[PDB]
């Protein structure tokens, strides 16, 4: 019964963006004037409280690289209202029409922003648990924001988290290393050709994805640093953030555009 509550008629659900078993997300209009994302609860498929656990967690987390909760409707039909991201999934953005044109300079910049959102998460002592391109939202002028659609994603999960449930900001960092992979193969599923079991067995015995085609060793190496066996050997988001922002001067300042990267 908060100050996030809004009269219902002040929402116009226009285009359907996704459907799950728990509800739907629509694009729409709030207060006649402003573009929004509207999460839905399909009644009966979970409690009112356990659906509004999302809004409570987003209420304590504000930053320009995290998707912002705007408003809620706290009685059936229930709604969670966020800012609108005109480009959708980073994943879909990488794979579709805008893929051909992305270059390492754009992809590293997208990466820096995720890093920046995740550095906020680091500082608030929170853990994402599902960092991967599917959970990053893209906006105009390539803005990227950390989000969560709510969905096991083993190809992206640090092994101590997949096996023992030791989920931390450092198992998040490993996922980041995986995300760096989707940014640089424009969206391709990591560990191509391998099923989950093949992955677990192999990363466990030290296998790590090679340098993607046309991507500098110095970024592949940043990947490898994220994928160190021991969780505490992995770098922070603050470090990852500063390494990515600075990349084209400090690390690869002799970078020349190629055919894909
Ligand atoms: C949680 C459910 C309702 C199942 C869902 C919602 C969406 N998609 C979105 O919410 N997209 C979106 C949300 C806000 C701004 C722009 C796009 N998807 C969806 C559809 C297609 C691809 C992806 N990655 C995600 N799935
Ligand atoms: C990255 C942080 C800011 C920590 C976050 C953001 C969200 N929620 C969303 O991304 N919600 C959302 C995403 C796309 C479209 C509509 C709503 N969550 C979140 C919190 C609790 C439950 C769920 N499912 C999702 N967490």
């Amino acid at each position: 019964k908060d100050a996030w509550e809004i009269p219902r008629e002040s929402l116009r659900l226009e285009v359907k963006l996704g459907q799950g078993c728990f509800g739907e997300v629509w694009m729409g209009t709030w207060n006649g004037t402003t573009r929004v994302a509207i999460k839905t609860l399909k009644p009966g498929t979970m409690s009112p409280e356990a659906f509004l656990q999302e809004a409570q967690v987003m209420k304590k987390l504000r930053h320009e690289k995290l998707v912002q909760l705007y408003a809620v409707v706290s009685e059936e039909p229930i709604y969670i209202v966020t800012e609108y991201m005109s480009k959708g999934c980073l994943l879909d953005f990488l794979k579709g029409e805008m893929g051909k044109y992305l270059r390492l300079p754009q992809l590293v910049d997208m990466a820096a922003q995720i890093a920046s959102g995740m550095a906020y998460v680091e500082r608030m002592n929170y853990v994402h648990r599902d960092l991967r391109a599917a959970n990053i939202l893209v906006g105009e002028n390539l803005v990227c924001k950390v989000a969560d659609f709510g969905l096991f994603p083993i190809k992206w999960t640090a092994p101590e988290a997949a096996l023992y449930g030791r989920f931390t900001i450092k198992s998040d960092v490993w996922s980041f290393g995986i995300l760096l992979t989707e940014l640089t193969t424009k969206g391709r599923v990591p560990y191509p050709g391998m099923v989950n079991r093949e992955v677990l067995d192999q990363v466990e015995r030290g296998y790590r994805m090679p340098c993607p085609p046309e991507c500098p060793e110095s970024l592949h190496d940043l990947m490898c640093q994220c994928w160190r066996k021991d969780p505490e050997e992995r770098p922070t988001f603050e470090y990852l953030q500063a390494f990515l922002e600075d990349y084209f001067t400090s690390t690869e300042p002799q970078y020349q555009p190629g055919e894909n990267l």
